[PDB]
């Protein structure tokens, strides 16, 4: 019988399988639905870290195919449609298909988690785990940083910036923003070279860092790939195993503990199908109630995104080609919309230029939003995806933040070092930079068209989180305790981005690594 069965070998599941199997006495099985990515056969679309958008251009090969979501909140006069939402289906999960940035957020995010009932998940409580995961090439010997962890984190050198980047930084300085250098240990507003994870030009997923060739030969560690968990097995109020599809065979596997790391959209669907969820929703589908947990699938967080693109004028194109560090990430911007003063540093922006597509871009997102959504089962079948409603821009502050970021963009591009390029900025969906949207200067004058455009075209940043949140022992909307244990049953934990009480002011991979390290420590102690 396995001591731990870990469902989903993504970012979190990779950490948990490594840390829990480090004790020889723990017999650990990690199950992952997608392909393996062993060192001798990492697919090339995955392996190319300098082109980390590559997986998104190979259609659904590396993702949960036809996983569709509703994005923006329903609103009068707009007909929304289901949208494909990319989630990794392969060892390493999101870390195998992501944009390779590695950032922590801000102390306030985690102090918030503790204020909302996650005891010991304040900044002081999470920092050691941010330190444990990382090996920072630039600042690793400094306080607040790690120099020994499995996940490399580095930045491009300022001196290697393209003339286009330099020009954008001058525009930001004219707007009063300074270079803060280290977004992971300096927490006021400003711009910086983004921290990212790469091994030279190679992607370096959680699978490569936590499931390395030595880990894989641990005799107490079993790894099943192309293996899909269908259902949790139960005995009374204990979870006691899983049922697994491996090819055309179904297998039962006993476990002392099952840890769900199936991703923020799919972990809570497993919980619902197991009968852990809002009792009225479960009755509605004839699913026996094991525990009435009204928080399951609620509290769905995301980062709300939009793009701006312009054709590259000759000067801009030339300026864009002078960088000395290839197509790595060059520039990120942390800023305050001022919409709700209770939430500083609520915007993340990037300005860059791509000679290949021939476009300059200013993409950004609401990095600390106010809206949340939810997901529910469509039906009881184990193969169905959940019905997901991100409900973006349901809180009007988020709409105000989108408009403010667009005005910021206008301001930066009005500064001399950017205005000299003569770029004609137009709107675009965030993840599809392309022609077709209106001019930014024209749209901003038309309040009703602006709002309609934003509610129609708002996107996410793959930051799905919060659907099985940590919370206090007496809180009926909490799903798991401070160690990931699912309230109402035994033998079951959740330990992926589902457990975040709120989305951080951060892309979610590094906070996921951190939370997985913290949960693993809690289990082990
Ligand atoms: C396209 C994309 C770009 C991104 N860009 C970045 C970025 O640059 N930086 C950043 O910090 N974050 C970014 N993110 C987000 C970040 O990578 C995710 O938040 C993180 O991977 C979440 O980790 P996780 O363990 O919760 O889920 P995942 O890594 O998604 O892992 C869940 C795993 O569970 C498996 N699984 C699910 N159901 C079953 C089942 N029934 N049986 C067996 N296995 C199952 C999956 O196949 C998957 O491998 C991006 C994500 C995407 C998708």
């Amino acid at each position: 019988i396995f001591d731990y069965v870990i469902v989903g070998g993504g970012t979190a599941g990779s950490v948990l399988a490594n840390r829990l199997s480090a004790r020889p006495e723990n017999r650990v099985l990690l199950i992952e639905a997608g392909i393996d990515t062993p060192e001798n056969n990492i697919p090339p679309e995955i392996h190319d870290g300098l082109r980390p958008w590559l997986p998104r251009l190979s259609g659904d090969k590396f993702f949960w195919p036809n996983l569709t979501i509703h994005r923006a909140a329903e609103h009068p006069g707009i007909t929304r449609e289901p949208q494909f939402y990319e989630q990794g289906r392969l060892l390493g999960g999101g870390s195998s298909v992501n944009m390779v940035v590695s950032n922590r957020g801000l102390p306030r995010d985690y102090d918030e988690w503790q204020a909302l009932g996650a005891d010991g998940w304040d900044w002081q409580g999470v920092l050691p785990y941010f330190i444990k995961t990382e090996r920072d090439a630039d600042y690793g010997d400094d306080p607040l940083h790690g120099n020994a962890g499995p996940i490399p984190i580095g930045r491009v050198d300022s001196r290697h910036w393209s003339d286009f980047t330099v020009a954008a930084t001058q525009a930001l300085e004219a707007a009063g923003l300074p270079n803060i250098h280290d977004q992971n240990a300096r927490f006021d507003d400003g711009y910086f070279p983004p921290a990212f994870t790469l091994k030279g030009e190679e992607r370096f997923s959680a699978a490569r860092g936590y499931l390395d060739a030595s880990v894989r030969v641990r005799p107490n560690l079993s790894l099943w790939t192309e293996s899909r968990v269908l259902k949790l097995l139960t005995t009374g109020n204990a979870i006691t195993g899983v049922s697994v599809l491996r090819g055309r065979e179904t297998l039962q596997v006993q476990a002392r503990e099952v840890i769900l790391t199936a991703g923020a959209l799919q972990s809570p669907a497993i919980l619902l199908r197991t009968g852990i969820g809002p009792a009225a929703d479960l009755h509605a589908l004839g699913i026996p109630v094991l525990a009435d947990r009204p928080g399951v699938g609620r509290n769905l967080w995301e980062h709300s995104s939009i793009g701006v693109v312009a054709p590259l004028t000759e000067q801009a194109r030339a300026d864009a080609s002078t960088g000395k560090a290839g197509s790595r990430h060059q520039l990120g911007i942390r800023a305050s919309s001022g919409v709700d003063p209770a939430t500083p540093s609520d915007l993340f922006l990037h300005i860059g230029a791509d000679p290949v597509s021939g476009l300059a871009s200013a993409v950004f997102w609401v990095n600390k939003p106010s809206s949340t959504g939810w997901l529910k089962l469509k039906d009881a079948d184990p193969f169905s995806y959940p019905d997901v409603d991100f409900n973006l821009l349901s809180d009007p502050r988020d709409l105000g933040r989108l408009k403010a970021g667009l005005r910021l963009i206008t301001h930066y591009f009005a500064a001399p070092s950017l205005a000299k390029y003569g770029l004609a900025l137009a709107l675009s969906r965030f993840a599809a930079p392309q022609p077709g949207g209106p001019l930014l200067n024209d749209l901003l004058q038309d309040e009703a068209a602006l709002e309609r455009y934003l509610r129609t075209n708002v996107g996410g940043v793959w930051a799905a989180s919060g659907t099985a949140r940590i919370g206090r022992a007496d809180d009926s909307q909490a799903v798991v305790d401070k160690a990931g244990r699912v309230y109402g049953v035994t033998g079951l934990r959740v330990a992926d981005a589902s457990i975040m009480p709120t989305v951080p002011t951060a892309n979610t991979n590094l906070p996921t690594l951190m939370l997985a390290e913290k949960i693993a420590d809690a289990i082990l102690t």
